[PDB]
């Protein structure tokens, strides 16, 4: 899976190690590999979240047939933001997350793609 | 709706408050309230566009139903390209939109999906 | 062509012209000309990459007609990791990259969508 966070919390306000222990928790949630999620942090962003600026986090996940449902979302956004409220110390007004389904043709991984893997 | 907005302009040569401003401009031309809007800006990437590294940006927007036909993203996009020109202080050659609908199954909010608020 | 590549290598360990260099590559390898080519690069980012925070970089590229099939990727991926390897110092274990196709409707371009271009 692919996670990707934006924040506009400076990089010096970001608990050192987020990026692991979000690699473990997505593997606990997504039921993958923690060798299998990849997590990008991109703080010190200028945000707003519904109008607001207040410090905010915009999370991106991305998989292979585990993101493609309501219920599975559902079940996933509940974990996602227990997760993050507590890291970030933000109220769940200011988390938004999106979900978007990939196919194996769409990944590059050793100079080929997943179809042939 | 989702703008994010990629700029190879330095942080301190992107005007002060423009993730605000953006809000209000994109809730008159999507037709959604700026309490729905969610800005993420990204100042001081290296970027090329169109094979030149001039100053340039490159905005993505993201909603549930109005971004999805060719009609309503012409109408978008003259109006998105008005604003961005003027704040920026970017010719119409410097920008280009990306646009992507969204389904409410793919929304993470207050813990559950969008599906069933 | 759109192409966006994270990476957790500090700003001042990516080979400078590096995004100029990737508007020629991509323009050989994907067939479209280096002036339709659009590429961002956003380094010193807080990663993961199976796992491991060693570095690594993340690449996205997005395209009409070109990107759409699991045989044009497999071609893809290899020019791409031919290139990035030697560019970035890295191994072919630290590099993913995700292909999205795109359609004329979606591509904002001089104030219209690319449909009436």
């Amino acid at each position: 899976p692919f996670l990707e966070l934006d924040t506009n919390l400076p990089a010096n306000r970001v608990p050192a190690g987020l990026e692991k222990r979000l690699c473990a928790a997505a593997a606990s949630i997504l039921g993958k590999p923690a060798d299998r999620v990849n997590v990008t942090v991109r703080p010190g962003l200028a945000m707003a979240l519904s109008g607001s600026t207040e410090p905010c986090a915009q999370l991106s996940i991305s998989s292979i047939g585990v993101v493609g449902t309501a219920e599975d979302n559902r079940s996933h956004s509940a974990h996602f933001f227990e997760f993050l409220t507590k890291e970030l110390a933000l109220g769940q007004d200011r988390i938004l997350i999106r979900f978007f389904p990939l196919e194996s043709w769409q990944i590059g991984k050793i100079g080929t793609v997943m179809t042939f893997l």
